[PDB]
This record gives C-alpha cells, sequence and structure tokens, in this order.
C-alpha cells in the first residue's frame, strides 16, 4: 500500500533515503496487534481512529485527554493518516494528568496494568506498549518497563529531551526495553535528543504530524513523537509475523538503516528505525 502526501516521519520509516513523501507498508496493516499507549489519555471519539480506539484506565477523575500528547502519540502510533500500524487496536491507559505530569508510583501501577490486562484483550499478533514519559533515574520505575518487557509486551520508551545521556533517566535507562530517540527530516539527530550507549534506535521526532484533541492536528517535537514510531512499527512486524514482542526492538535494529544519521555521539547507535517493505 501507499500513503501519498503522508508526514514526513511515515515516508522516512519506509524509505532508504530521506526526502520522499509516500508512506509505503504492508496492507496488514498491525491488524490483529494491540498497542497501549501509556500517556495522558487518548481522544477515542477522533475520527482518525475510525473506533479502533479505546481508554481502558485512567488513575484520575477522567479518562479524557485534557492535554493532547497522548492523543498525538497514539495517531502516531495508529490513526488512518497520521498513524505508522493503520489498523492496530489502541488502548489507552492515562497515568499522566493534563498538565502532563505524573508521579512514578502511577507510572508503575499502569505498567503493571497493561502486564495484566493484555489478558483480558484479543490481541492474536501481539501486544506493544508505547511510553512517551519519563524523568530521572529509578530503579523501581525501570524493573516495572523490565516486568512489563518479560510478560510478552514490546515496551518502546523516548530517551528524553535533554539532550544528555540517557543512562540519567528513566525509564530510557532500563536495558530491557526498546529506548527511541529522536532524529529530523534531514536525518540529524534532534537538537533535544538523548544519546548513550542505552539507546537501541532513531526514529522521527521533529516536526511531527498527528491528531490533538478537540478532532485537530498539529505538529509536534520530541522523543516523545519519535516512541511512537517505534511501537506502530513493531505492531505492523508482528502482524506480519516477522518478529515477536521479545525479539522486535533487535529486530528493529537489525533490519535498521544504518549510519545515516548525523550528529550521533561516538558510542550512540547509527540506527533509524526501517520497515524494509518492498511494493
Amino acid at each position: 500500500a501507499a500513503q501519498t502526501n503522508a508526514p514526513w516521519g511515515l515516508a522516512r520509516i519506509s524509505s532508504t533515503s530521506p526526502g520522499t513523501s509516500t508512506y509505503y507498508y504492508d496492507e496488514s496493516a498491525g491488524q490483529g496487534s494491540c498497542v497501549y499507549v501509556i500517556d495522558t489519555g487518548i481522544e477515542a471519539s477522533h475520527p482518525e481512529f475510525e473506533g479502533r480506539a479505546q481508554m481502558v484506565k485512567t488513575y484520575y477523575y477522567s479518562s479524557r485527554d485534557g492535554n493532547g500528547h497522548g492523543t498525538h502519540c497514539a495517531g502516531t502510533v495508529g490513526s488512518r493518516t497520521y498513524g505508522v500500524a493503520k489498523k492496530t487496536q489502541l488502548f489507552g491507559v492515562k497515568v499522566l494528568d493534563d498538565n502532563g505530569s505524573g508521579q512514578y508510583s502511577t507510572i508503575i501501577a499502569g505498567m503493571d496494568f497493561v502486564a495484566s490486562d493484555k489478558n483480558n484483550r484479543n490481541c492474536p499478533k501481539g501486544v506493544v506498549a508505547s511510553l512517551s514519559l519519563g524523568g530521572g533515574y529509578s530503579s523501581s520505575v525501570n524493573s516495572a518497563a523490565a516486568r512489563l518487557q518479560s510478560s510478552g509486551v514490546m515496551v518502546a520508551v523516548a530517551a528524553g529531551n535533554n539532550n544528555a545521556d540517557a543512562r540519567n533517566y528513566s525509564p530510557a535507562s532500563e536495558p530491557s526495553v526498546c529506548t527511541v530517540g529522536a532524529s529530523d527530516r534531514y536525518d540529524r539527530r534532534s537538537s533535544f535528543s538523548n544519546y548513550g550507549s542505552v539507546l537501541d534506535i532513531f526514529g522521527p521526532g521533529t516536526d511531527i504530524l498527528s491528531t490533538w484533541i478537540g478532532g485537530s492536528t498539529r505538529s509536534i517535537s520530541g522523543t516523545s513523537m519519535a516512541t511512537p514510531h517505534v511501537a506502530g512499527l513493531a505492531a505492523y512486524l508482528m502482524t506480519l509475523g516477522k518478529t515477536t514482542a521479545a525479539s522486535a526492538c533487535r529486530y528493529i535494529a537489525d533490519t535498521a538503516n544504518k549510519g545515516d544519521l548525523s550528529n550521533i555521539p561516538f558510542g550512540t547507535v547509527n540506527l533509524l528505525a526501517y520497515n524494509n517493505y518492498q511494493a
């Protein structure tokens, strides 16, 4: 399948070169997979989600996304126009309040929630969790991400936006999950992207168009935007049967575009997520 005039990041993930604008992908499109977006919520009524999104859990007075961040991330995972995996099922877990903040204890509870809740959902092709959040190093936060991964969920986490070594941030620094840095449309490391040996992969993160609350759209930047590209890619590849939740991060790194990004610090992987789809 070909989506013309796609957001640059979608085009990038199906291309061996920057500077194109069509996204190419197998029509299975993540059908039969599920992606949990652990964030500020998801505006599931957005036409872009086509009934495939739902809120399953909140720790606050509403499950609605009063911020937009979670809706944007969910759109990059799986919206019809802005999403990598256009037929996946999206499940929202609201661990962040409408200001975008959340206590680590709530975030940990949300991760353990997903590890159990997947047993209440139909995801024959596999389960992914996208975590566009983080703060300073916490062994308990890292351990929660490790448990979620161990339970059979492909965990993708943002590296962070500090232009610093991600070893000092959580859950970015957890070795067993997929830690995602951000790149721009010219294949440069995004100016804010964290780096370091703990990163597994880069995805598009600068000037990413996606869904927003109020049935709208907007372009924003962050490792929060790169992470759902990788989460959606994992769901897409699991639906194709090419990899599993336990092996998808390594498979994405195996099959990435290699050595094409600029301003990658010595010791950080130079790997850009790529679907290897041959139309």
